[PDB]
């Protein structure tokens, strides 16, 4: 047994686990070191055009340390600026993979109630970031999945549930609670008080399998669309960090190497084994992350990975360039009078092209986890985009614009102008929210004892629209 | 020293090495077992359209055992039907990588003289297939490159020459004498008798590096073309088995694993080490070819390779389908009156598209040797093909044929009709050559003592146009 066999009071606050596991707590806290904000819309402006009419066209950055998950969820322009618990663009489900307070609330009010309402609904309740309670049982300390949607998805795909899985499998599944592709399923229900409510439930699109093509069929079957493209009016599908799905197809995954083997390597200290909880870039600690299975210069193994990234970059820029043009070209055809009937096939091609290319790059580590599947996906996506463009030339010609040249979008500024994103307005509105409602959420959380001010140190120094500079 | 330190009389005939190395001779002879003829034009008819106006549109099969190299060189419709030593479509250089008699003749008459004349010129001299003398010194038995063009290419690429290379490097370089991409360079010269002659010299296009892109620049720099496309009239480049070039970029090659490690694995017998000389498919002898570095089921490792092949097949069919259409679409534009000026950019795209896609698949093992580079190449080639097709739609529209649909070429028959290849005629002409001139070459070679009838056992049972069935 553990020294807390009856549970941990205040288990949602990771600082509560420190008295029992000082080592793991210390390394866990160090993800604070990965504080770099890389503006992906600035790096790859093509993404703005691809996501026109969707929140990702406003703000989308690379991931950083777990230490910042909760705050980045709050800072991103995607969550907008609620004025109370009933306003704001996004639903409560957006907290799901950002805090140990999520399973706390689910266990208190039930899954459906948790998935009911606006994101702003839990502003003063979900205030702790990725913590011990997200992956550990507070009585046994054993690995555990705290979200019901994972097993639900695993079963639907023919996989064993978390409890049915081996230990090595669990070392990757704890990650799969969040590092997977998903969609919100509108779900009607009635509470114990009889009132009718609508919940937006996190759902893993795995009922037909976990390959990109299988997930594609899954979405097409129910005619699902995350949004109607702001430019081409195409029924779009958004891929979101399908890290685990692509990892499973890669060689490492097929050979049984877990996420933890590379991101949370062990350090043996005479009979005692410790897992490095500083989840980050394995290439920064290759001796422990890689050289326990590989025998050769860290630099060469590093160079090899660098090569894979370049390959991915090459195909990525090609695919999204043609996807961007397809969108704009379709928008032009619309302006000239093209009918939805004349554009249906073109739109289906664009939908599939972006779904495949987005699935390939949405998982930032996929280029390494499953390099071959990534390249094949980008190639397949590009082909679908070009098929749409070839047909687009004819539609354009019919309407007298065969020589139309889609506008360029080589900078975030130009791309956002095409996507009609009024950044200044969104940022101004966001800051007002942060300076008012946000501070009230934190003050209330601290007063009620749900948040420890210590966890806020340096957590809000940066975002894509501001940088207080230092630490 | 060896038991033949002063050389081997009749060294070109591998049977002459048997008294000294019975083991190696026995396994070397067993490539006779790989006698399967796979008609690639039948399997991938798109290839016929791609090679319209070139010999490969007539006959192109997968490679088989070294035992059949010389005879397949004679059987392929590509070499046609000479009536004497001064007739026939191809030059003397076509023997180069098929026989140990090649270095024999080069060492006797000089490189330029060897590369001067028709293929038919040496019909009764080059009669032994891939043998000991192609890779071994007949005095020391050490590995050696017997063709000057290899070092010439290695140097030009900044690589060390064969003599300067390590032993492990030599275990791959002996293969690179033949398993590389090349082109024939028209070379003017004068013999010791003062007569002016023109030779077609095998040249490795490595002066700018060995990547596909570098080789592409190499060819474009000198405005080189292997042939003018029979359909699109595009200045085409033919990729030929760049096995070593792509292998060098793959992980195994980067890690120092030689061609021999997988294709000619060792078998330790108490202090004595023997190299399996039965060069073939490593997957048929995984225990010796792979499981000496890898530790897991042969079936899983086999399945993983099967997955790579499927990925390659997927992208290959897409790329060559669009390349085929581009060619046909260009041919249509020509019929309508499009000028060379209006088609120049389109043709450059097609040239580059096919060069990249052909380089990716011309090496039948590349999908495994360098899986990622193969996929990237097919993706890049497809993109170039689609860029050409997008521009082609506009040219077609200008000439009133925007709705033109390129004809299908899903069977070798239909594809060869489009490429205007009169198979029946070529085959009839070939058989007459085989029944007359060929038999005379062999009878004369046997009479002069250059060929041992034993080496002809079952060597001419199959081709792409006939199969005497059994052994
Ligand atoms: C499981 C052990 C697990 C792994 C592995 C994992 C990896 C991971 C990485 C490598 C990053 C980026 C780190 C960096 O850039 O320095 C990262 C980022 C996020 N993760 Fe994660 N993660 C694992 C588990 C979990 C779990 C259980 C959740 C969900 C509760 C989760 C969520 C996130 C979030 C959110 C981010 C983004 C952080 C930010 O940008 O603020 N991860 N993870
Ligand atoms: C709700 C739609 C939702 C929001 C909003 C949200 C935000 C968010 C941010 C701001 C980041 C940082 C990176 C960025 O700028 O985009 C981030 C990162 C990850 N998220 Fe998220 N997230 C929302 C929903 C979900 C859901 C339902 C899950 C879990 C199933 C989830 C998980 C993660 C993970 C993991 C990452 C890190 C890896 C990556 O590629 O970003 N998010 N999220
Ligand atoms: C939170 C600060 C936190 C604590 C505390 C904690 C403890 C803990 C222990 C005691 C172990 C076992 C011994 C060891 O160090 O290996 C352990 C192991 C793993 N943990 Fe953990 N852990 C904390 C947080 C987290 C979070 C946020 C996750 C999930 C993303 C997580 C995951 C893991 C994994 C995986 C292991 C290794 C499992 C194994 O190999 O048996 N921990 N943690
Ligand atoms: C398992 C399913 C698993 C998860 C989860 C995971 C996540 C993860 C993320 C989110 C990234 C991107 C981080 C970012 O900041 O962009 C990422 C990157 C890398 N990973 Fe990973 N990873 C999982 C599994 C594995 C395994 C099994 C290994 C080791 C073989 C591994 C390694 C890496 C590496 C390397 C990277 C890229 C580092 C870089 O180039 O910066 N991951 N992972
Ligand atoms: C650490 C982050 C790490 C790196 C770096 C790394 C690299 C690597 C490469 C380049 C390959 C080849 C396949 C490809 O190009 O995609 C590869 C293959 C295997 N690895 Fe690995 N690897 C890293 C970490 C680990 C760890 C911690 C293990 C051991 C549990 C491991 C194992 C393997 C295995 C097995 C393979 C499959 C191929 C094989 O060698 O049989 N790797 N890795
Ligand atoms: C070097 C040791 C070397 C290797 C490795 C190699 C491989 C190889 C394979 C795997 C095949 C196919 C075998 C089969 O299908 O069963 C094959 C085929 C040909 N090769 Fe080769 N080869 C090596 C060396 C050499 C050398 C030095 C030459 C040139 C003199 C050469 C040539 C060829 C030819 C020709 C073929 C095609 C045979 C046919 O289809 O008739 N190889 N080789
Ligand atoms: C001359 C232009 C020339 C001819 C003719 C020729 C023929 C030939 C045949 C018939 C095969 C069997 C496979 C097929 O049907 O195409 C074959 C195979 C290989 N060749 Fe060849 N070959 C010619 C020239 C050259 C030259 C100059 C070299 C060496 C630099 C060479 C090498 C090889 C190799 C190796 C193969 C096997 C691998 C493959 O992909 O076919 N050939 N050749
Ligand atoms: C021809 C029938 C032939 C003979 C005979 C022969 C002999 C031979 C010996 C004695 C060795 C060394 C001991 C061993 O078995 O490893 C050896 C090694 C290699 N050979 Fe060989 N060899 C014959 C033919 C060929 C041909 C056609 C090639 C080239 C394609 C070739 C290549 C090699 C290679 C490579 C080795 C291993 C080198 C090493 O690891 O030191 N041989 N052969
Ligand atoms: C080194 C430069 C090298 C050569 C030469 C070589 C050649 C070769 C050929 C011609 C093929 C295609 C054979 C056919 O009949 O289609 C081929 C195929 C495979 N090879 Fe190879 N190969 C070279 C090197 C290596 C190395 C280092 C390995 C082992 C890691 C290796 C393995 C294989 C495998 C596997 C195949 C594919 C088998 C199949 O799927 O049928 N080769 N090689
Ligand atoms: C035998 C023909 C053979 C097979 C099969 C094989 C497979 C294999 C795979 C699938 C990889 C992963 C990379 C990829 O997906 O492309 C891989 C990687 C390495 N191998 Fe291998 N391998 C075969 C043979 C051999 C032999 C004979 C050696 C040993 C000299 C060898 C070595 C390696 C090495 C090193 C790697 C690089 C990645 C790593 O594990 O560090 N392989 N192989
Ligand atoms: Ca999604
Ligand atoms: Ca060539
Ligand atoms: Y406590
Ligand atoms: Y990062
Ligand atoms: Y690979
Ligand atoms: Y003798
Ligand atoms: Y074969």
């Amino acid at each position: 047994k553990t020294a807390h066999s009856q549970g941990i009071e205040g288990k949602a606050m990771s600082e509560e686990w420190a008295r029992y596991y000082p080592r793991q707590f210390d390394s866990w806290k160090k993800t604070k070191e990965s504080d770099n904000i890389t503006d992906m819309l600035k790096e790859k402006p093509a993404l703005v055009v691809a996501w026109a009419g969707y929140p990702f066209s406003k703000d989308y950055n690379a991931p950083r340390g777990h230490y910042y998950a909760l705050q980045d969820n709050i800072n991103t322009l995607r969550t907008g600026a609620p004025v109370d618990g009933k306003t704001g663009p996004l639903p409560s489900a957006c907290w799901t993979c950002k805090s140990p307070d999520v399973p706390r609330i689910i266990e208190q009010d039930g899954e459906l109630e948790y998935f009911t309402g606006k994101w702003a609904k839990y502003g003063d309740e979900i205030v702790n970031t990725i913590g011990c309670y997200n992956c550990h049982d507070d009585k046994s300390a054993e690995l555990k999945s705290k979200v019901p949607y994972l097993d639900r998805g695993l079963s639907a795909a023919g996989f064993k549930t978390f409890a049915e899985s081996t230990h090595q499998e669990k070392r990757s599944l704890v990650c799969a609670q969040c590092h997977v592709e998903y969609y919100f399923k509108k779900t009607e229900w009635k509470d114990d008080k009889g009132v009718d409510k609508t919940a937006m439930v996190v759902t893993l699109p795995w009922s037909k399998g976990i390959s990109t093509e299988q997930m594609e069929a899954y979405y097409d079957e129910i005619n699902f669309a995350d949004w109607t493209h702001g430019i081409s009016k195409t029924p779009m599908l958004k891929a979101q960090h399908p890290d685990w799905e692509l990892y499973k197809t890669g060689i490492h995954g097929q050979k049984g190497v877990s996420c933890a083997d590379c991101h949370m390597p062990y350090t043996q200290e005479g009979a005692v084994k410790y897992s490095d909880h500083k989840v980050g870039n394995p290439l920064d600690n290759m001796d422990k992350s890689c050289m326990n299975c590989h025998r050769e210069s860290e630099q060469k193994l590093k160079d090899i990975v660098k090569q894979k990234f370049e390959r991915k970059e090459f195909l990525q820029d090609i695919a999204f360039d043609n996807i961007g043009k397809a969108h704009l070209e379709t928008g032009k055809a619309m302006e000239l009078g093209a009918t939805d009937a004349e554009l249906k096939e073109i739109r289906t091609h664009i939908r599939h092209a972006q779904w495949r290319a987005d699935m390939a790059i949405a998982g930032h580590g996929s280029f390494f986890h499953a390099p071959e599947e990534v390249l094949r996906l980008l190639a397949s996506g590009n082909e679908e985009a070009q098929k749409a463009r070839i047909k687009l030339v004819k539609v354009l010609a019919k309407y007298g614009a065969i020589d139309y040249v889609a506008p360029d979008f080589e900078t975030k500024e130009k791309a956002q102008k095409l996507a009609k994103v009024d950044m200044e307005a969104f940022i101004a509105e966001k800051l007002k929210f942060k300076q008012t409602l946000e501070q009230e959420w934190k003050k209330q959380a601290i007063a009620k004892g749900r948040l420890n001010p210590e966890s806020l140190k340096g957590v809000d120094e940066k975002s894509s629209y501001y940088d207080k500079t230092k630490k």
